[PDB]
């Protein structure tokens, strides 16, 4: 059995006063119902939580899609990149953030974009491992085209020069920005910075 | 059409069994309705999920409010800050976390609380632009007043020492802690450490 | 008052057309209801956001439970750990984030796991404050037991080599990659990296 009750929340005097949505539904093998979600009076949801404090209160952990490995590497062999979603999609999603868990990015502009500062024309070259480690990607824009703050750290990473020596192969973190260029039509690396081990980097 | 559906999660002999309940929605331009959210006979809710595993399921990205630039600064020229939230608020919403994208923070406590460790009454004084960075700010208590754990990465950041010189200027990363003082009544930056480019600081 | 509408998002030609779910209820103290969430026609859910663009779009902060302090520590000691998961619910489980706030991990392997690397055998050795730290844990696998991505960042925390000899102590930040090892029937430490104040350390 499911139900879905309206539930007064405080007393009412007058016909009308405060009140919730509280939704039930009975687990496998079980005979009754539960409470699972509220909507409460205050428009907190709660989910296995009865008197949400958050607006979006979680009794358990929260998922997202596995959009993969992310690449975007602009050398002396051109411009490419892999991402999982279009400018135009991520224009129409300002602000979302994506947690996941994935092997590395492979990272790199020794042409233009990030053959500035410290580090200039490094490439953060991701290992697929079985390990992988966590992506943070959010939306966001230049004003005009698709951009993508991305963070990932994990195993296993070397860092090569723009000449293609590994400077260094551990494990890696990276703090990336890369947007939608339509002088080259793709996706390049903006500026980023991480470590690979204990060796800072940094272009821009 | 909408409409919200009462379904069995598997055979019931007894009367009573398992259930979830599926809300359906007709996208604009079609003309028939598709499940879009399920409240699953174990509590779990999936959004674009028709089967979720976790407790929120959800299939594409998650947005919370731009919560604009944050800045807390007690030097020579006195205390101030920027926090968007109260700390009344804060203490009401412990444990929640924010993401968005916004012009780094502008941190310093030359005066007490960022003026000991290696790098004492550094600024990290960020230059908003279009980049900006991702935040992270989750609630939390000092036992009595708000503090916030606030995370930003981004571009670009002057780091500054006491006397106000440029020690470097480029991508800045900072984890910081503050609290509201009732002492100088507002926020404070308690400990902060981060790096500027390839050079690392830590005050507290 | 409390309820949920049914709601055309367009104009209907013929009898079927675009609709969304709202779910209205009355705040404590007023009479009138008020929207409180959407299931729109595209699916997107909004928590206090009327025309949501993301799937999971909350007008406000977002809170999950609060798993405590987290630990795995092999050393001459033997081997130890502190996990607010079994094996069995992490394998069940994949890909879920969890973020909170609570006192820092305590964390080495100088048997096996973490004695490679620059920093051999070191322990990440958190100190419980008040002020403590975020973490964020999102769950993999190693294909057949249970890992999990760990990051923490706070005060306070001790630096040590194998020996027990503080290294430093301040700030610490630590991404570790843990998981259930069957031949020691525990978690333990595979890599990890980080920094204590200016000093990063990694172990693999």
């Amino acid at each position: 059995n499911a139900s879905i009750n309206f539930v007064a929340t405080e007393a009412h005097t007058a016909s009308a006063g405060g009140a919730k949505i509280i939704f039930n539904t009975t687990n496998n093998g079980a005979t009754g119902s539960t409470e699972k979600v509220v909507i409460d009076q205050n428009g907190n949801v709660g989910v296995g939580v009865g008197a949400p404090t958050a607006k979006m209160d979680v009794n358990g952990g929260i998922k997202q899609p596995n959009y993969g490995i992310i690449s975007a590497v602009r050398n002396s062999g051109g411009v490419t990149a892999s991402m999982p979603w279009t400018n135009a999609y991520v224009l129409a999603h300002q602000g979302e953030m994506h947690q996941w868990v994935a092997g590395g990015p492979i990272l790199q502009d020794s042409v233009t974009g990030c053959n500035a500062g410290p580090d200039a024309g490094v490439k953060f070259d991701s290992i697929a491992t079985s390990w992988g480690g966590p992506y943070k990607v959010i939306f966001h824009t230049t004003g005009s085209n698709g951009a993508i703050h991305l963070e990932w750290s994990g195993w296993q990473v070397s860092l090569k020069n723009s000449a293609g020596t590994e400077l260094a192969i551990g494990m890696g973190q990276v703090f990336a920005t890369l947007h939608y260029d339509p002088a080259v039509s793709n996706w390049r690396v903006e500026h980023m910075f991480g470590r690979i081990n204990n060796t800072n980097f940094t272009c821009w």
